[PDB]
Parts: structure tokens; C-alpha cells; sequence
């Protein structure tokens, strides 16, 4: 009995606070009073109409056919503004939605299941599940959470630990290219790739034949923000812009460079073009804690699409010929590394080697660090990585990428000045300590922008000073004050992130306690009742679990990782395909697949639960009559484990085969048959770092490499003399090895000029910031 009233008519969903920050006025205040510096703002050009075929004449022909718009908007207008950028944040106070919503439908039926089956791990997983539904939130953060972030950026690279340039720390371009050979382990792009000598459009081949239309450019998110100067356009609506902006860059800086007046045409071009060092200040979406909502915020740095391509256009070639990790290199990187397809086994086989022999081991990933030592696995990361990062740490990668990579066999380099004007005066000050735009402010960034085309490759080169510098220590425990106080002797934060102690004893444990039966175990299609132990490495998100049928450690997605995507799934988040029929019931199906693919296989409850859902979803489309194979079928660009499985289908459902198809390696593995590194090959990183503590490679010996290390220390006034230093061996004119030798000692002569030495990297910031 109700009354007529009543008649008449699981956590709750988080509801963010109203943010104060949410204004130009109070975010610039709260700036200024925590010392973060604003930019004096600049303005663009208001945009103009050009005929493509003016603008891309090496496009004529598809202009021509139709297949390319006959008009691009350039900004040459006679009016310039400021520009404004502002995000969504979602949910927000005003908009809790199905954006961010948690899997309560998953909770639910993790309840029913848990009821149904004794899994004596089962009630630990459902409190888990609703506790991080309870206190997670999956979305874009606030503006006072990107305003936190900013802070503690500018706290990394200038409060208790200050930034240091490697020449700072005691390293010259030519060291570090050294210890780069070791923990970055590099081939040169492939010989029919073209060199860094021409403006990118003409790398694009079209003459409307399909057997031979390609393009030499890098491949490109065509859905990603364009960044300026087309805020509000993806990189599909603008592509023709960026070959336009990014030619003329690289054409007007080629010209500069060689002018009777360097300085003055150098400068000039880089404050035209001063957008393209200034990044959208995108907040990232991710699973936020609901109490930090607006104390963090992650942001990605959203490059202007013509620095992207042309940053892009120097890192792709390398780096898709340099796949070159631990488990096929004797390397201590990870760089393309897949748990995947036996690759979690070969690096328990190299951890249990270590083991055994007593041997210290250490792994490298971008601003993730991996040390064995003392019978313990420690996961070491850079604190905030990104705010870490110097102008410098980038140009030293340039330098490694021209040397390592854009060079031919006789040493000649795969570049023109123009390019190495590029690559090392002007790139490293366009992405590092330059500027982010947020709401109509124009903010200095602290170290280098998180997203840019060289993210990984930087924080990689910073944990390589760290790691060589715990070498140069003696290799002290990562839990003691000596290992901490590598922290002022690098400029680089880091952490402690996990410490997995009595490795050897988890290991043995991992093997023993795996399960008899179930998934991996007797090869059945249901999970073990009793999971064994997990190593729990967190190898890039990664941990290991023994399968007693493949006699081989596979990959588990960590715990904490597995829960968070479970409580908080990422929705379809592509507007045109969820207008499509049966779009939304796939990305279902695929996200339960997904999660089971990944490690929630061995999770008996979300096992069951998953299971259940994927499998009624696909009893309904069948008794329906509804296709979705197609979705099913090229499924990955729906997930955000889309990336982790490829090759794979999902329109069957999974079953034991699936496990053991996607953990099948292709060959047998034994590390001592690894090859060594191009570069170096018999040298290992303790080597090279004795090698460099004793003094030794401070210089190249190559002519070439002595130019390009000279160009770090030049001003640009001098460019158009060190042009004449690089042009013969950039022609590769009879005898260009004696000429470039007779060149670079007389540009060394003149290098004891002291009103001659200043970075380039300071003049493109200066320019950069004009107003
Ligand atoms: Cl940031
Ligand atoms: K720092």
C-alpha cells in the first residue's frame, strides 16, 4: 500500500563539482598566483582561399579528377586574432550521461553469477568491480584538473629537481648516441624511402593509376584535431592545409638559411609560422579518481598537423625499419614489444635466465624503467616524464636519428641542409618549452608537450641517462638514497612505482599453483576454478600467468587495470558509426570479448559474466536475423584493446582456441641466438658507460657527424657557411669524404669565435614568443 501520491508518479553516478576554473579571467589568475608563466598572446591570420593547383601543383592531376578539393584556406588574411580553444569536459556538473556511465548491467550480472558459483576468488572480484564504479570516473576531467596537471608539470621541470640538459648532466650528442646504439637499438629507413630533402608534397605519387598511387608521408589519425590554425578541424579536413604550411616552413627556413642575412630570415620565418609550436591543450580521457576529478587532469599536447607531419617525417622511417626489443635484440629496450604470441614467454625465459646466473637486468620503454636486481623486479618510472624533457634531449635524439638513421653506407648523409636546419636548429624548440593554448590563453609549456611525434622517443632518451647513470653507481638497490640521488645528478623526477620481491620464489609459485583445469590448463572453454598466482610484473600493463597446456607464461592484463576498464568501459565514441543499425550491440559484444581476451579469461566471476552477455547478445542478432560481422570482423578501431590483439576476429565466439591462437609464437626462442645491435654490436650499455666515464666519445669521428654536432652549438647567422660545410657530402660530389673533413676542421678552427656559439634552440624560442 502506497499513497496516491507515490501512486501519481549500486553506487550513485558521480556528479563533478562546478568548477571555479571554467573562465579566462579566474584560470589566468589562478596561474599568476602559482607563478606558472603566461605568454604574451599571439595572434593568426584570419584564413584566405588559394587554388590548390597553385598551392600543390605536384597535385594537379587530382584536383583534375576530382578527387581532390580545388580550393585550401591558408591563413594570409589581413586581419589576425587570437585564438581560442575550449574543450569539453565530460560528464561535467550540468551533464552526467551515458558518457562515463559504469557497467552497472556487468555489476548486476557479476552479482547474479557470484551467487550461482563457488569461486573462492569471486567475491574479491565483485567488491573490487564495485568499489572502483564507487570511486573511479572515465571521462575528460574539468579545467581546474588540466590547470593541477599544469602545475605539477612546472613543479618536474622547475621546483625540487630542476631540469638538466645532458651537457649539464656530462654527456656531448656523440655519448649519448653511444648509449643510444645499446638501449635504442636503431636501422636506417629503407633504401627506397626517400631521403630528408624535399618539401612533403612531393612525396606524394598520383596519377590516378592504382598499381602505383602511393604516398612517401607518414600515415595519419584522420580524426584527430588538425591543431592550429584550424581549431575545430580534424586532420581529414585539412590535409591539403598542412602540405601547404608545412612546404612553405620548410621552404621559406631553406631559403632563410642560405640568405645573405640568416638571423634576420630565420627569425622571421619561425615568429610567421610561431602556431606551429603552440599545442591544443587536449584533456585526455581516462579513469580519473572521483575525489582528484579537478586535482589531475592528463592533457596531450595536440601538435599543429604540418610540425607532426614534418617531426613525423624524420622519427616514421627510422623507426618502422627499428621494431628492435629484448626479445629479438640483445637490447635492454622494449620498443614494439607485444606480450602477445609467446612475447611475455621469452621475457620470463630472459628473467629466469637472470636469475639463474646471478645477472642484474634491466628494461627500457619510453619513461618506463624495469630493473632485476637482488632477487626483486622493480617497475621504475619518470616522475610526470614529459616536464622532464630539454630542448637539448631532443636535439641529441635528432642527432642520433641523422647520424644512426639518415645515413648511407659510405657515411654520406641521407639529409640537405635545409633538413638538418630543421631537425636540429628549429624542431626540438617547437615541441619543448614552447607553448599550449587553453581557452584564449597561450601558456608556456614545461618540457615537452605529451602527444607530439616524438614523446616516446624523448622520454626514452631520459630514461636511458637514468639508467646509464645507475651503471655509473655501481648499480645501487632501487629501494636506497643512492638510487634516489640520481634524481639532481640527471635533472630527471622518477619513482619507485612497484616492487615485486622473492621474484625467484613468485616465479616457482607461478608455475605450481597453475591451474589443472580450465582455459590453458586442460584446454577446456571454462576458467580455472582456482586462478594460480600471477607474476605480477606490470610489464607495460602486462603480468604473466603458467599455462600447464602450452607449457609457457602468457599475459594477463594487471589486476587493477582489468578492474578499471571493467567498472568503466569507453564507449563506441564515433558518432557516424553508432547511427548504424547494430553498431551499438557489437561494440557490446566486443567489449565483453575484449575484456575476456585480455586477461579477464582467468577471472572465473567476470569470465562467467562476460561470458553470459557476449553470448546472449549473439543469441538475439541470430534469432533477429541480424548481421554485424562486418563490426565483428574489423573490430580493433572499436576497443581501446583494439591495438593489443590484432589479426584476430570476433564473430566467433571466444573459446580455448582463441587463447592459444593469439599466444602461438611463430618460432622457438633462444636468447643467446638473438643478434646483437646494428650499431656496436659486441658492446653492451655497462661498456659503453665505462667507455664514457674514461672520457671516450665525446666527439664523432666522421666529418659528417662532427658537422651535425657543430650545428647544435652554431648560431644561426652562421648557417648559410655551415650549408657550404654539408653541401658536398649532401651532393655526394667526387670526393666528398676529404672535402667534408677539410670543411669541418675549418669549422671548428672558427668555432673558438665565442661571439659565434649560441643554440639555435634559444633563438627559435625567442623568435617563437615575439609579439
Ligand atoms: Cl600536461
Ligand atoms: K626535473
Amino acid at each position: 500500500k502506497a499513497s496516491i501520491l507515490t501512486a501519481l508518479m549500486i553506487p550513485k553516478r558521480f556528479r563533478p563539482a562546478k568548477d571555479p576554473l571554467d573562465s579566462p579571467q579566474a584560470a589566468a589568475q589562478f596561474l599568476k598566483d602559482n607563478k606558472y608563466r603566461i605568454l604574451r598572446p599571439r595572434a593568426i591570420p584570419t584564413m584566405v582561399e588559394l587554388e590548390t593547383d597553385a598551392a600543390l601543383p605536384r597535385l594537379r592531376q587530382m584536383v583534375e579528377d576530382g578527387k581532390l578539393k580545388d580550393t585550401v584556406s591558408v591563413p594570409e588574411g589581413t586581419t589576425a586574432f587570437y585564438p581560442k580553444y575550449y574543450p569539453f569536459h565530460k560528464p561535467d556538473h550540468d551533464e552526467v550521461g551515458t558518457f562515463g556511465a559504469p557497467d552497472i548491467t556487468l555489476l548486476k550480472q557479476l552479482t547474479f553469477f557470484l551467487l550461482e558459483n563457488d569461486f573462492p576468488t569471486g567475491p574479491e572480484t565483485l567488491r573490487q568491480v564495485r568499489e572502483a564504479i564507487a570511486t573511479l570516473q572515465y571521462g575528460s576531467g574539468s579545467y581546474s584538473g588540466q590547470l593541477n596537471r599544469l602545475l605539477a608539470m612546472k613543479g618536474v621541470a622547475t621546483g625540487r629537481n630542476p631540469n638538466k640538459t645532458p651537457k649539464t648532466v656530462g654527456y656531448t650528442n656523440e655519448q649519448l648516441a653511444k648509449l643510444l646504439e645499446q638501449t635504442l637499438p636503431i636501422n636506417t629507413p629503407k633504401h627506397e624511402d626517400p631521403d630528408l630533402r624535399w618539401a612533403p608534397s612531393w612525396l606524394i605519387n598520383y596519377t590516378g593509376d592504382l598499381s602505383t598511387d602511393k604516398s612517401y608521408l607518414p600515415h595519419v589519425t584522420i580524426k584527430s584535431s588538425a591543431g592550429l590554425p584550424y581549431i575545430g578541424k580534424t586532420k581529414g579536413d585539412t590535409t591539403a592545409e598542412a602540405l601547404v604550411l608545412a612546404d612553405s616552413f620548410i621552404r621559406d627556413l631553406g631559403r632563410a638559411a642560405t640568405s645573405a642575412d640568416p638571423e634576420a630570415g630565420v627569425k622571421k620565418t619561425i615568429t610567421d609560422f610561431w602556431y606551429l609550436s603552440c599545442g591544443l591543450l587536449f584533456p585526455k580521457g581516462e579513469r580519473y579518481t572521483q575525489v582528484d576529478w579537478d586535482k589531475k587532469t592528463r592533457n596531450i599536447w595536440s601538435a599543429p598537423y604540418p610540425t607532426h607531419l614534418l617531426l613525423s617525417m624524420v622519427s616514421t622511417p627510422v623507426m618502422n625499419e627499428s621494431k628492435l626489443n629484448i626479445t629479438n635484440t640483445q637490447t635492454p629496450s622494449l620498443y614494439g614489444f607485444s606480450p602477445f604470441h609467446g612475447g611475455m614467454d621469452r621475457i620470463m625465459t630472459i628473467i629466469r635466465d637472470s636469475l639463474d646466473n646471478d645477472e642484474d637486468l634491466v628494461m627500457i620503454y619510453a619513461d618506463n624503467i624495469y630493473i632485476l636486481q637482488d632477487n626483486t623486479w622493480y617497475s621504475i618510472d619518470l616522475e610526470k616524464g614529459e616536464a622532464n624533457c630539454t630542448p637539448q634531449h631532443m636535439q641529441a635524439m635528432m642527432y642520433y636519428l641523422l647520424t644512426r638513421g639518415w645515413t648511407n653506407e659510405d657515411g654520406s648523409p641521407r639529409y640537405n641542409p635545409t633538413w638538418a636546419t630543421f631537425a636540429m636548429n628549429v624542431a626540438p624548440s617547437m615541441v619543448v618549452d614552447s607553448s599550449c593554448l587553453l581557452m584564449n590563453l597561450q601558456l608556456k609549456t614545461y618540457g615537452q608537450g605529451s602527444g607530439n611525434a616524438f614523446t616516446f622517443l624523448n622520454n626514452h632518451l631520459m630514461s636511458t641517462i637514468v639508467v646509464a647513470e645507475w651503471v655509473k653507481a655501481g648499480k645501487p638497490n632501487p629501494m636506497t638514497k643512492e638510487f634516489m640521488d640520481l634524481e639532481e645528478k640527471t635533472g630527471i623526477n622518477f619513482k619507485i612505482e612497484r616492487e615485486l620481491k622473492n621474484l625467484r620464489e613468485t616465479i616457482v609459485e607461478a608455475v605450481e599453483t597453475a591451474p589443472q583445469d580450465g582455459y590453458l590448463a586442460d584446454g577446456s572453454d571454462l576458467p580455472p576454478i582456482r586462478p594460480g598466482k600471477a607474476v605480477e610484473l606490470d610489464l607495460l600493463g602486462w603480468s604473466a600467468i603458467y599455462s600447464r597446456q602450452m607449457e609457457m607464461f602468457v599475459p594477463v592484463l594487471e589486476n587493477e587495470r582489468l578492474i578499471a576498464s571493467a567498472a568503466y568501459p569507453k564507449g563506441l565514441e564515433n558518432k557516424a558509426l553508432a547511427r548504424k543499425p547494430g553498431a551499438e550491440i557489437a561494440y557490446q559484444i566486443v567489449r565483453y570479448e575484449a575484456i575476456r581476451l585480455v586477461g579477464g579469461w582467468n577471472n572465473p566471476l567476470l569470465e562467467t559474466a562476460a561470458k553470459h552477455m557476449s553470448l546472449d547478445k549473439r543469441k538475439r542478432l541470430e534469432v533477429k536475423g541480424i548481421d554485424v560481422t562486418g563490426f565483428l570482423d574489423d573490430w580493433n578501431n572499436m576497443s581501446e584493446f583494439g591495438g593489443d590483439l590484432e589479426g584476430i576476429t570476433l564473430s566467433e565466439p571466444l573459446t580455448n582456441q582463441t587463447l592459444v591462437d593469439i599466444n602461438t609464437p611463430l618460432d622457438s626462442f633462444d636468447p643467446k641466438a638473438r643478434p646483437q645491435t646494428p650499431r656496436s654490436p659486441k658492446k653492451t650499455l655497462d661498456e659503453v658507460t665505462t667507455a664514457i666515464t674514461s672520457g671516450t666519445y665525446k666527439d664523432p669521428k666522421s666529418a659528417v657527424w662532427r658537422l651535425l654536432d657543430q650545428r647544435t652549438k652554431l648560431r644561426v647567422s652562421t648557417l648559410r657557411d655551415q650549408a657550404l660545410a654539408l653541401k658536398p657530402a649532401s651532393s655526394s660530389v667526387d670526393n666528398w669524404a676529404e672535402a667534408t673533413e677539410e670543411l669541418a676542421q675549418q669549422q671548428q678552427l672558427l668555432m673558438k669565435a665565442n661571439n659565434l656559439l649560441k643554440s639555435s634552440l634559444t633563438e627559435t624560442r625567442e623568435a617563437l614568443e615575439k609579439t
